[PDB]
């Protein structure tokens, strides 16, 4: 009665932020997220070591469901 | 001690904040992500080492439900 | 560390982040991504030593799902 | 407390990354992406061992799954 | 960093990419999937000294499996 199988696990080391900045440790739904379906077979196992964060630095640990833009807001033009 | 396999679990061994900086600890829910239903799955577990925040630092022990900007955001240029 | 699997994981030896930067751990499930059953096996794991970001970085550790693009709406398009 | 294994599929031992460049590392899949055989499991290792990104420069470690052309490239064959 | 032991597969000794450079480490598998063949194991092993990339420099390390003509080849059928 050690160990046995895990799915999805957010652990960190050790993280520095400074110069306004924001840290958040945790699972991000979104409301898209609702009414769907959340257990599409995963099993990551997410660990960081050390995280150093400078001028506004942002922290996330763990997954993040949704569809309306990654985390944050990113456009351009392509070929 | 402490038995358990796919169940969310906020937990943080040291956190350091200073310079008007905030700390909450627990599930944050947002209004876009439907009123305090709680319980919705909890399978990744969440654990921090040592959390250092400077310059009004947040920190965020936790996870977090809403589509309406991720934490607080109201971006608009485009790039 | 802290860890029996030996197989599928994301894990970072150190992580670097200034400017206006963001670090995201975790799988990244879009709106979209519904389709997945239960199950377990073998997964491609993932492991960064070091990593280093200037001028507004963003640091992914995990899987992404998703039609739309890749990560960032930028290049590349349909058929 | 153990820190006995092994590395695995996709390894990174540097990866630098600015002027707004991102790095994702992990397995990508689309929404095509059905089942089918999803779990393309253990097969080719990646190791990179030094990567320098510069002017939106972008860093993909690990495979891609589903239909949609390839991840990132500037178009098909010329004449 | 501190590694030593005979390794095939795709490896890469150094990687310079600049000015809006992409580059992408692992296997390709487009929507088809790889038809039959239960065994999924490497053969061909690839391994690059250092690669300079200048104005928008693409950077493949691994095989590519899918459609198209660049950047990855498929039977098809012909008239």
């Amino acid at each position: 009665m050690k160990i046995d199988a895990i799915v999805g696990r957010n652990s960190a080391k050790d993280i520095r932020t400074e110069e306004r900045a924001r840290v958040q440790l945790g699972n991000v739904v979104t409301a898209a997220a609702l009414h769907g379906g959340i257990r599409i077979s995963d099993q990551t196992t997410n660990s960081v070591e050390t995280v150093v964060g400078k001028g506004e630095s942002r922290v996330l640990i763990g997954n993040e469901y949704g569809g309306k833009g990654f985390w944050d807001n990113h456009h351009h033009h392509h070929h």
